[PDB]
Parts: C-alpha cells; sequence; structure tokens
C-alpha cells in the first residue's frame, strides 16, 4: 500500500557535523537502512564537494535525480543508488547528495525531494 513516491523535506548537514557517517556494511544493508531512516524521519543529506566522500563511510547511498520534468509541488524526483569500491548499484541522473543517519545535528538548509520508494 506504499505509494510509489513520497514528498520529503530532508535536513542538509555539514560533513564535519555528522556523527554516524554511514548506514552499514554492505550494499543491501545501506539501501535498507536508508529507506527505514527516510520512513522514520531520521535521514539527512550531505552535499558532495571535494573532501566530502573521504570523510564518510562506504558503502555510500546517494540520491540522484530520476527525471527532467517532474518537480511536482517544488520537490525534485529522486531515487537511491549505492556505491561500494567504485561500483554503483542502480543507474540514475545527477547526484543531489549522500544520505546519512540524522541524530539531531543542526542542518544548514532543507532539500525538498519526491523520493521513489523501491
Ligand atoms: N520500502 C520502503 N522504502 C521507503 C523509503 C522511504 C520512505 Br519515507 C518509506 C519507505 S518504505
Amino acid at each position: 500500500m506504499e505509494k510509489t513516491h513520497v514528498q520529503l523535506s530532508l535536513p542538509v548537514l555539514q560533513v564535519r557535523d555528522v556523527l554516524v557517517r554511514g548506514f552499514g556494511d554492505s550494499v543491501e544493508e545501506v539501501l535498507s537502512e536508508a529507506r527505514q531512516h527516510l520512513k522514520d524521519g531520521t535521514c539527512g543529506l550531505v552535499e558532495v564537494e571535494k573532501g566530502v566522500l573521504p570523510q564518510l563511510e562506504q558503502p555510500y547511498v546517494f540520491i540522484k535525480r530520476s527525471d527532467a520534468r517532474t518537480a511536482p509541488h517544488g520537490h525534485v524526483m529522486v531515487e537511491l543508488v549505492a556505491e561500494l569500491e567504485g561500483i554503483q548499484y542502480g543507474r540514475s541522473g545527477e547526484t543531489l547528495g549522500v544520505l546519512v543517519p540524522h541524530v539531531g545535528e543542526i542542518p544548514v538548509a532543507y532539500r525538498k525531494v519526491l523520493l521513489r520508494k523501491n
């Protein structure tokens, strides 16, 4: 009964503030945990610049843009793609950032997304 997409506003975190730097130890675990934290409202977003990924823990979970005309209600359509050792699991568009657990860090902005469930 899960709708295919859900509107979310994600807190954007600075990399040096992040206390839990990843979701787990395998591609399937990080995708699973990211989905659970999105459902629980406990997922943040770090924007990727030089130096960011080496300060976070692999496997990475990215949100990537899934289309070009759908910004329904101001929310960009996105889907999840994981990365381990330079191999990516999914193919999608431009990266909006890397997802991490949110445990109370103060954000610098909020990013509105329309997230594809599965
Ligand atoms: N299978 C499921 N994946 C997700 C991702 C995000 C949100 Br919010 C709920 C669910 S339930």
